[PDB]
Parts: C-alpha cells; structure tokens; sequence
C-alpha cells in the first residue's frame, strides 16, 4: 500500500487541494498560503492547504507505521525588514477534516480552544516567547514549542528546497533545507512515533500565518508559496 | 571541550594529514584518494587519508558521548561507462593507527585477516553480492553490509556536497548528499551509538578504492577526489 501524488506546480482550483481562510492559487499558478495584496503581503493572514483524500499513516490492526518522503519548494520574501517578518510556514500532519487554527506564532495549526494532535516542521521566521533565534527550522509535536530546533539564514525571496522524511522503523524524522542560489545547507532530525500521536488516518498540508493584529505592526508581515509538492507514503500493511 | 579542523584546499605536504596507499594531492590542491595518472583513473587502487590528530567521541569517565558535524565535496568521475565502475569513497571513524584494508569494494577499510571497529558513511558504486541496486549512500558499522542505504544518481565529474551530522542526544547519525548542477538531493539517518561500536579516541578520515584485479576488468575504476573539508566535534567536559 502506497499512496503519492506529485505537484510540479499548482493550477486554479485543484480538485486534489483543499484551501482554507486565505490560501490561494495565483494565476502564475504558485500556492500562496497567505494573503498578497498587489504584490504586497498583507498582515492578519492566515491560510492552509491540505490534500483532499486522507492518508493511513498506521494501521491498528498490524500494528505497522508508514514511512513518507515529502519534498517541496517554497519562497519567503520578506518586503519589510523592520520592525520584524512573521511569522512562518509549517509542513503538517493532523486528524482529517480540522479546521484552521489560531493565527501568529501559532502558524494556524494550533487551536487554543480545541486542540487536535499534529506532527510538524516549521520554518519559522519570528521570535516568540518560547523561540530561540529566527529563523530557524522545527519539529513541533503537538505544540508549537519545538522539540528540536537549528537556526538557518534566509534567503530572502529566493527559492528553498525541502526534504521531509520519515523512517517508520527507527522513527527518525530528518528533514533537509537547501538554498540552492546560496549553496547552504540545514538539516535536522528527531524521533517521533507516530502511532502514539495521530490517528490511523490523517491530512497532510501546509499552513502559514502573518503578523497578528495584537501586535498593532502592520510590517509584521511576508509571503508564504509553495512552488511545488511531492509526496509518497508507504504502509506494508 | 571541543575538537575543529577545516581545509578549504589540500596543499601538497599537508602536515595535520596521514596519507595513505594510494591517496596523494595534486597540484590543483584536490585530495586524489584512489590513482589517477595523465587524467586517467587506474584499477587496483586504494588511498585513505586521515586527519593526524586522533578525536576524542566519548569520555569514559563522564560516559558522554560528543556530537559533530563534518561536511565535505567530492567528486567522482567515471570515465568508462561499461562494463561498471569501481568501487566508491567512505568517510569513516576507525580507532587510532589502523592500516589500509581490503580494497574493492571492502573501499580498504575492511581487514578480513584483523579487523578493527569502524562506522563510516559509503557512495558505493559497484554492486556487490551484498549490496542493492548503485549508486547508493550507505552506513556502515563494522561492516560493508549497510544497516541502512538509499539510491541516488551521480553526477558524472561534478561536484557533490555532503553534510554528516551526529546528535549525541538521540544517536542520530544523518547525511545529506546534494549535487547543486542538479539540484537533487538526498537524505538518509540511522541511530548508532558510538559508545557501542568505537574506542574514546579516533581518526576520522576518508577511504576510496578502484576496481580489484580479480575482476579482470581494467575499466572498473573512477576517480574518488575530494575537494574540501570542514570539522567539528563537541565532548561536554
Ligand atoms: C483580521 O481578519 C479578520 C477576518 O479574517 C477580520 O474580521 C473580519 O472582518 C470582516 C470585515 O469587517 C467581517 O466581514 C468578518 O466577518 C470578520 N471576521 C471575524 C468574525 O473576525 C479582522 O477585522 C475585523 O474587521 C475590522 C474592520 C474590525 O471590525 C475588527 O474588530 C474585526 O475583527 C482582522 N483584524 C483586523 C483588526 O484588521
Ligand atoms: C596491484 O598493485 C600491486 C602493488 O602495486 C601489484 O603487485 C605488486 O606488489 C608488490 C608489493 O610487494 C610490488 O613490489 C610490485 O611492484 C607490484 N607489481 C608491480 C611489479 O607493479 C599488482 O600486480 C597490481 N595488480 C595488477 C594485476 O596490476
Ligand atoms: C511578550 C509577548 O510578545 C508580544 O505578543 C504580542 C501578542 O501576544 C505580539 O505578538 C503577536 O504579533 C506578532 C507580530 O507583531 C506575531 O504575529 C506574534 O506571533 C503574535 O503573537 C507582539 O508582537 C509580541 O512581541
Ligand atoms: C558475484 C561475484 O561477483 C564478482 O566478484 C569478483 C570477486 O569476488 C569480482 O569483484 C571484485 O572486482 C570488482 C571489479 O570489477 C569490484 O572491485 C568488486 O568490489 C570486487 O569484489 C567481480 O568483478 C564480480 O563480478
Ligand atoms: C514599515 O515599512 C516601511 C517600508 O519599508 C517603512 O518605511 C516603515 O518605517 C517607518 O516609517 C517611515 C516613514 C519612517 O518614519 C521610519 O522611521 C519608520 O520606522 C516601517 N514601519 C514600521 C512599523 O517600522
Ligand atoms: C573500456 O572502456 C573503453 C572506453 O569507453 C571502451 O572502448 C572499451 O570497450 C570495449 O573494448 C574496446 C577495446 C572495443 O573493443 C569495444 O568495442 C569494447 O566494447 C571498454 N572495455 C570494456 C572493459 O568493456
Ligand atoms: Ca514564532
Ligand atoms: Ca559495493
Ligand atoms: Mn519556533
Ligand atoms: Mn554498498
């Protein structure tokens, strides 16, 4: 049992894709999960996007854990420097049909009110409280208060490569980032056991949020495309 | 405490480097593990090199293990298409003093007669008995058969970029291998506890071989150069 789809880049109402708040398509077909106002972004956004069909991470009656590999591009342009970008992009994975959580530096994946379980790898860009450095790269399991963390330079604009992936018998979850036009490298990896995380069948996407109203900072804002997404599950029973 | 080293070039008569068999510099400051005469790579060859000083990766009084991070590029070049090229680089960990093993695809870092401890991450090229389909990025500890291992497609002469990277803490061993010509990348991660496998002190090097003589296939060779190298190693206390 294997799933996979493949997104070489993203057209106008995908019937595979399920956006939500603000996340569209453009026409240059990219997939911006916030809000982009005449080439400029815009704060208070808050926008996901999630394949259509659920995917079976594990299955109870075998007992077996799928291992995935996910790739995919995305580009950050912070048009304003000061006071501070915000806040980030995250790769997720929760139960099916969630609704969009709170916005900021919780990326719209965490729901104060009504918390559902979630695996997943941020790019974040502002300094909360309960952050190191930004940028920096996270695993969030169930918060947003990362697991581990490594700090890593923007490339302002540029185009970033990603590469999620999941090892269901050592449980190790390595993700690598690269900046092609700069040459640099991050990576970073943790355990985390899916099965005593999320259900048998979830969700996969992204998620992105904007500077929130609260901080009265209307430059606390930058773009969040994805450019392209493959992704491929396996579950040997 | 902690251990850190770089070379952006190799000048001939590098004194913090032990080479050996085979392994010598060229002109053009590269790190030529296997022999390569007039621009042509030969058969039956074997080089390691090895940083002079020995590192330390535990401490056996406190019982903490260091973590580290090396990165390097290398490029393989393989001349003659058929019948196969041969056999691949490694970087490793071995205890202090070792000398040259077995070379083909043993990459002269296995000793059938006196073998010694080792973990090494191999770009094997040549496919074995043991091993799966080639090229593929595999880890090796105490042995060529790889606990784990991973397809990818090399870049005939170009450059490739590696970045390994062990997390005392989780026992996470992680290498990424990108070609930036071709934007590809690929990942892999293992747990392997060093404590287990290796003495307190090391040497950490690079191993290479080209096809053996028992083959009867003077065109089962390539280059194994290695361009730069950078690396750091933490022991808390
Ligand atoms: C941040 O976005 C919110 C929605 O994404 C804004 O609220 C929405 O405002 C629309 C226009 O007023 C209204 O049609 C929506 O129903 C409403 N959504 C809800 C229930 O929150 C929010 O600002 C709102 O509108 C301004 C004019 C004020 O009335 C605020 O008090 C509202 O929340 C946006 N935040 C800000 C302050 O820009
Ligand atoms: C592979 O290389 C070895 C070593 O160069 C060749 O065997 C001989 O090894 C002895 C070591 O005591 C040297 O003194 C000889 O000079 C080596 N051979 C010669 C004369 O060059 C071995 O023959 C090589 N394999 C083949 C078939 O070329
Ligand atoms: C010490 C707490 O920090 C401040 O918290 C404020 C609201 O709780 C603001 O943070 C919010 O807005 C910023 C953008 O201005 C980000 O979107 C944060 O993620 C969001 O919580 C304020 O900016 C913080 O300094
Ligand atoms: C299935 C057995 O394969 C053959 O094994 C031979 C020696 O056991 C040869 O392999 C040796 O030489 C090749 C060069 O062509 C490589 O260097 C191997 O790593 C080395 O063991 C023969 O080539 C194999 O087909
Ligand atoms: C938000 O971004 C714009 C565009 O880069 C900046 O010009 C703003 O700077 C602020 O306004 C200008 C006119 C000047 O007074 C400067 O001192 C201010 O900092 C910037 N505003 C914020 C919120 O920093
Ligand atoms: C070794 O590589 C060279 C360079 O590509 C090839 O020319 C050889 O091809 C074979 O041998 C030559 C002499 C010629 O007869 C050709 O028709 C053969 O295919 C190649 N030899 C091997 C080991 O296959
Ligand atoms: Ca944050
Ligand atoms: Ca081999
Ligand atoms: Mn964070
Ligand atoms: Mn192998």
């Amino acid at each position: 049992k294997t799933i996979s789809f493949n997104f070489n880049q993203f057209h106008q109402n995908e019937e595979q894709l399920k956006l939500q708040r603000d996340a569209r398509i453009s026409s240059n077909s990219v997939l911006e999960l916030t809000k982009v106002v005449n080439g400029v972004p815009t704060w208070n956004s808050t926008g996901r996007a999630l394949y259509a069909k659920p995917v079976q991470v594990w299955d109870s009656t075998t007992g077996n854990v799928a291992s995935f590999e996910t790739r995919f591009s995305f580009s950050i342009r912070q048009p304003f420097p000061r006071p501070h970008p915000a806040d980030g992009l995250v790769f997720f994975i929760a139960p099916p049909n969630t609704q969009t959580g709170e916005g900021g530096g919780y990326f719209g994946i965490y729901n104060p009110l009504s918390p559902y379980p979630f695996v997943a790898v941020e790019f974040d860009t502002f300094r909360n409280t309960w952050d190191p450095q930004i940028p920096h790269i996270g695993i969030d399991v169930n918060s947003v208060i990362s697991t581990k963390t490594v700090p890593f330079t923007l490339d302002n604009g540029g185009i970033a490569n990603v590469v999620i992936k999941y090892d269901a018998s050592t449980k190790i979850l390595h993700v690598v980032l690269v900046f092609p036009s700069l040459g640099t490298i991050y990576t970073i990896a943790d355990i985390v056991d899916l099965k005593q995380v999320l259900p048998e069948s979830v969700n996969v996407g992204f998620s992105a949020a904007t500077g929130d109203p609260s901080g009265k900072q209307r430059n606390a804002t930058e773009t969040h495309d994805i450019l392209s997404w493959s992704f491929s599950a396996s579950l040997p029973g």
